[PDB]
């Protein structure tokens, strides 16, 4: 609907206050229950004026211009609503016009670490707050993990390309804001194999639905039987996964054991029927031997002898016909049989190599091996999801951070190396990537470290917090897991790919390497094609140079298309992102051992010893319901910049 879609697109209940806003309101909360209705309604239509042109800023005015009778009248309550949805990024995020321009004058000092998503959209949300911010980046770009390779008509993304559903994403304002084109993902993913035949389409759908069978038992066994500790030790997934393929094993040979019994006790029943059989044909010559020499010789003692050597004899052909049906009955049960066996095994060793495609799939998902992943927790943001078709950047994803950018004090090249953080205010000392030699030390009142889960589990540390980190924010980053994903990007002077596909695969023919190259993607409107290194396969890639793993694609492209099709790239770029020592891996999952909690516990600001908080958290890694992804680093930085404005401006 109208407000209620506002609502929706916000991530909000339509209906109902969330315990946020019943926090900021308890006199409406604990009020009357038509307040609460009123409160929903300003909500849900401020939301609703916002998202319907988010390129301007949505000032309390308007709202209260726009609003109908009688919800104009009560002025204050308009205000507190949108001071509450300005402050948390609700309204008024990303890129916009500003109808009323900044103050002059600055209130606090943030120094914001790292010039991603996260410290670029809490650097806009603290600037629009009014508050003197500078982001320090180690690169000579903005947008991190956002990365677009570009030259003359080539666009390829080395970093996040996908966006996820658009409902309920902040994503689908940023890219209204920017002009960034979306193409939803044809869902068409054809598979070959290493020999470059294709899967037929009945086998690839047989799989896959074994596939989600297998899935969907690891979270039965996890949730409703508490499968979850093996040995003292966390089960993963992987793990999980393969014990329920031995038991399908187990359970297709034991069906092969129950069918090879019924065959042979069929067979034993055949055999005694013909030994019978013989002992009667035996007997019925015997006899016959007698109608002949009574028949030879005639009086009456001789002539009732044949009658009755002839109704006896007449009767064992009686008895031996009836075998002999009997013996029809068993045949064909036993024709039957062996012309239906049950299935000889689980997965033929295809089937296997198909299947662990899949699971490459889920590696490339997920970032890492399924063996490192919590088998109860792994999905734990499911109920998070967005709705609507995936998409990919058709014009490269770093049009965002670029626009994001536009208008802040970002120092390129300055590698923070040490945080000190006291009950008095702080400083970031950092050096220059061009001249280490060259070290600049910045105060402030407030630090927003948006640095990745890789580079605080970095040993020796990267960075240097003065005092260090409590144990119980080290323990969260040692748990938590920190992934890896590459890609391979092939620039062509012609396409020889189906242009109608946005992807397809590429079935490898072992489990170890299952994620080597497994998936390529046709999402650009220049000849380019881009193949995933996923899994176990991604970490040791990166030691093998640009032109072998080339080669490994060509080989594999040649496989699929033929060996005349394929030309040889004009332009090739290969990531390294676990090398990389500025991100030192892809993104976050839940690894065995962790939980969602520890995406909490890194959101946590730090408050220094005997106070208020100084030292503050942003990125993927620090939000629970959507790790791992752009719009959860670009959330992170909204809530983030609430956060520290709360503090240092006041709610
Ligand atoms: C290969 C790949 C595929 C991905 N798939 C997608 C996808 O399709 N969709 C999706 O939504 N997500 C995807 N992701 C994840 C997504 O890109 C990230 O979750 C998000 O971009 C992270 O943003 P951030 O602000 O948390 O961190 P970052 O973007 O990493 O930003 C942190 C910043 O800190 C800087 N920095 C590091 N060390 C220092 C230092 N010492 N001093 C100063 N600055 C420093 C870094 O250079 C960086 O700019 C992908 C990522 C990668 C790498
Ligand atoms: O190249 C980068 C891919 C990284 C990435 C990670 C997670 C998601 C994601 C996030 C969700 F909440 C639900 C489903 C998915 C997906 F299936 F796409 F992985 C999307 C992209």
């Amino acid at each position: 609907s109208g407000v209620e879609g506002a609502a929706f697109q916000s991530r909000l209940p339509h209906d109902r206050m969330t315990s946020q806003e019943a926090a900021c309101f308890p006199d409406i909360i604990s009020g009357p229950q038509q307040t609460q209705k009123v409160f929903l309604f300003i909500r849900n239509r401020t939301l609703q004026l916002w998202l319907d042109n988010p390129k301007i800023q949505l000032t309390f005015e308007a709202t209260l211009q726009q609003l109908e009778a009688p919800y104009n009248s009560d002025t204050v309550l308009v205000h507190r609503v949108h001071s509450y949805l300005e402050r948390h990024g609700l309204i008024n995020f990303g890129i916009y016009k500003r109808i009323k321009p900044l103050p002059t004058k600055k209130t606090g000092k943030v120094i914001i670490i790292g010039s991603g998503v996260s410290g670029l959209a809490a650097a806009r949300q603290l600037q629009s707050f009014g508050m003197d911010v500078t982001l320090l980046e180690a690169r000579d770009r903005v947008g991190g993990r956002v990365a677009t390779f570009r030259k003359g008509n080539y666009v390829a993304d080395l970093g996040a390309m996908v966006v996820t559903g658009l409902g309920g994403n902040p994503m689908a304002v940023v890219s209204k804001q920017v002009n960034m084109e979306l193409a939803k993902i044809k869902q068409k993913c054809p598979l070959y194999e290493a020999n470059g035949q294709a899967v037929p389409k009945e086998k690839d759908e047989m799989v896959e639905q074994e596939f989600n069978r297998l899935l969907e038992a690891t979270s039965y066994l996890s949730h409703q039987l508490d499968f979850n500790v093996l040995n003292n030790k966390p089960v993963s997934l992987g793990q999980a996964l393969e014990v329920v393929i031995q038991l399908q094993e187990k359970h297709v040979k034991d069906e092969q054991i129950e069918h090879w019994k019924k065959i042979v006790k069929t067979q034993e029943e055949l055999k005694e029927l013909l030994n019978k059989m013989v002992n009667l044909k035996e007997k019925i010559k015997e006899l016959h031997q007698q109608y002949k020499e009574a028949s030879e010789v005639r009086d009456i003692t001789a002539e009732f002898l044949v009658k009755s050597k002839h109704r006896d004899l007449t009767a064992l052909c009686k008895e031996y016909d009836e075998l002999a049906e009997t013996q029809g009955k068993l045949e064909e049960k036993l024709q039957e049989l062996e012309a239906n066996p049950p299935s000889d095994v689980y997965l033929s060793s295809r089937d296997r190599q198909i299947l662990d495609w899949h699971f490459a799939n889920l590696e490339f998902a997920n970032a890492t091996p399924l063996s490192t992943l919590s088998l109860k927790h792994w999905d734990q943001d499911d109920d998070f999801e967005f709705t609507g078709s995936h998409l990919t950047v058709r014009n490269g994803y770093s049009c965002v951070p670029v626009a994001l950018a536009e208008g802040l004090d970002i120092k390129l090249n300055t590698a923070v190396r040490q945080v000190r953080y006291t009950a008095s205010g702080c400083e970031v000392i950092a050096v220059n990537t061009r001249s280490t030699s060259q070290t600049f030390i910045y105060k402030c009142d407030a630090v927003l470290c948006t640095l990745p889960l890789g580079v605080l589990k970095q040993q020796p540390p990267a960075v240097q917090f003065v005092p260090p980190l409590p144990e119980w924010k080290t323990s969260a980053v040692q748990r938590m897991g920190f992934g890896n994903l590459n890609k391979v990007v092939l620039c062509f002077d012609r396409v020889f790919w189906d242009p109608s596909v946005n992807l397809f695969g590429h079935v490898g023919s072992t489990t170890a390497s299952r994620g080597e190259l497994f998936l390529f993607w046709n999402l650009y409107k220049a000849p380019i094609l881009l193949a995933l290194v996923a899994g176990e396969a991604a970490g040791i890639m990166e030691n093998i140079s640009d032109d072998v793993i080339v080669g490994r694609c060509l080989a594999i492209l040649k496989g699929i298309f033929g060996s005349s099709a394929v030309p040889q790239p004009k332009e090739t770029v290969v990531s390294r992102w676990r090398a990389d020592p500025w991100a030192r891996g892809s993104y976050s999952y839940v690894a065995a051992g962790s939980s969602g909690n520890d995406y909490d516990l890194m959101a946590q600001p730090i408050t220094p010893g005997p106070p208020i908080p100084r030292l503050f958290f942003a990125g993927e890694h620090t939000i629970r319901n959507y790790p791992a992804t752009v719009h959860g680093a670009l959330l992170s930085g909204l809530r983030e910049a609430g956060r520290i404005a709360d503090q240092f401006l006041g709610a």
